[PDB]
């Protein structure tokens, strides 16, 4: 859509106030689109939790987004969490906005100069029932609650969507999610508002793994390869969502088995895409639900998501209740 | 540390071939540029830097090219010495999404491995020992590549070759190590999906791979798809051909220059019975299976495809 992106938020119903946030959340995005772009691939000396070994760009960008919440210009940011540091750190005392984020989400593929990208989960003291109550402020909130969210690509270019959740019922509208770009000067535009539609030719199968002890899940990938679907599968969450919103139609699936549990955290990856998808018409589920009505139990909750296509995310659902 | 100028030539480069390396290498600079301020489509303005710098007097040391766009052999200097068969933006079906893409060129050079002008059919019948010369570049958030050369008499390539490349200022590139693909992998990336679903040994090949938690990555980018295996220094990339879905595949402007940078890093490639540094072009239009990586899993597809053949 040709018009300004501080023009279409508002549209969406956005206050200013929630406008410039995503404006300034979107700036610090660029800023580590630059940060990879010149740093090299060198080991800080820690692996993470998967064992991958987290490099110098990881700490920096999130000293990108932290910094800026940290400053006077992040002065309507309450208080910001990460990947990092799971529990909320107070920014500002008089801030209205709590920021819940995945700085660099791409571990065991960014040495390879594969696509990675960001997540961040806006939420809004005073709305949706949010109310400020320190360290536990989030603690049994969903999705549903939130005021926005985004995510960003840093690939060749550097791209994203956003979408604002400001319905009083939570409601939340197919053809509200906003497709970005970044113009090289660092400023975004939107280019669409993408719909993914109900059927799906792209599937992408995380947590692969699962499938070993999970037979609906092994049954449903051999389906998607005997109807000849195609196999777009990086290993970065961020680009393997991120393709369904360009190409309008696709399937992601994390599943949980036994053998190989959900990794995926609510808090910094998982509500955010949520709401991103239903926002563009996608259906999310954990198996059971929408990942937009699950409350988080503890800051580390993790959980299954598959999300896209109507149809497939409807194909999940039977496939697993009858499988069995 | 080492120029990349330095580091070419000790792989046995002279200033010549160094200096067009270089040349090329800084015209992907420039291709990574146009895909970081542009929305002609990227793949069109890719392949123009190209084709004008091999046609200006810069490219003076080129004698003809050839690409993806137009194969067949064009003469830009009557006195170059090179013949450069590129692909210039590879991705075409992910390149919308944001996901890395590449570039792929295959160097030859007139009077070295037998290789003599003879107009239009220059390269006929020639295989892949015969380049002097290939690169990768792969366009993500940086800007990367990999580089071997192959002047040694008989075209054998020497493990432990090939230049990993980052780009720092544009178009100008620092080696960042030389990849030793280890024989045993943990990665699979399985392209031309669909193939399995009309050749058994791929399908049992794949389900072997599931069953045994081989780490699936697959983005569907030909440049990217074969890069993390340099990277990771392991792993396996297959594009096999079946009946009803055919090796797509180029020989001269994908798979000889893949093949050249695989083995020069210790990696084994396969058409299913061989190098592919040891078929013959046939055409221009000549299209082939690949498969490459960890020496292990190629001997296992080779295995695997003639015990299930079917």
């Amino acid at each position: 859509a040709l018009p300004s992106l501080d023009q279409l938020l508002k549209e969406q119903g956005a206050d200013q106030t929630l406008t410039d946030l995503i404006l300034a959340i979107l700036d610090r995005c660029g800023k580590i689109a630059s940060a990879l772009q010149g740093t090299s691939v060198d080991k800080v000396g820690s692996v993470n939790e998967f064992g991958d070994e987290q490099l110098t760009v990881d700490v920096i960008a999130e000293n990108l987004l932290r910094s800026w919440a940290q400053s006077s210009e992040g002065s309507a940011v309450r208080a910001v969490c990460s990947e990092e540091d799971i529990h909320l750190q107070e920014c500002h005392k008089n801030g209205e906005f709590i920021l819940c984020w995945d700085p660099l989400d791409g571990s065991s593929i960014i040495d390879c100069n594969w696509a990675v990208g960001s997540i961040v989960s806006i939420w809004r003291i005073g709305h949706h029932g949010v109310q400020w109550q320190g360290a536990d402020t989030l603690i049994q909130k969903t999705g549903r609650q939130q005021v926005a969210s985004l995510i960003v690509v840093y690939g060749p270019r550097t791209t994203g969507v956003v979408a604002v959740n400001v319905d009083a019922g939570g409601i939340v509208k197919e053809g509200t999610a906003l497709d970005l770009e970044m113009k090289d000067n660092g400023k975004f535009i939107c280019r669409g508002k993408p719909i993914i539609k109900p059927q799906a030719k792209i599937f992408s199968p995380a947590n692969l793994r699962a499938a070993q002890d999970l037979p609906a899940y092994k049954q449903l990938i051999e389906f998607w390869m005997e109807k000849r679907y195609t196999l777009r599968y990086t290993g970065g969450l961020v680009p393997d969502v991120y393709q369904i919103f360009v190409k309008q139609q696709g399937v992601f699936c994390n599943p949980a088995s036994k053998a190989a549990p959900a990794k995926l955290r609510m808090c910094f990856e998982v509500l955010a895409i949520a709401l991103v998808v239903e926002a563009a018409g996608g259906r999310t589920s954990n198996g059971q639900k929408s990942l937009l009505d699950v409350a988080i139990e503890h800051m580390d909750h993790r959980s299954a998501l598959c999300c896209g296509s109507a149809d497939e995310i409807k194909r999940m659902e039977e496939t697993f209740a009858a499988l069995s």
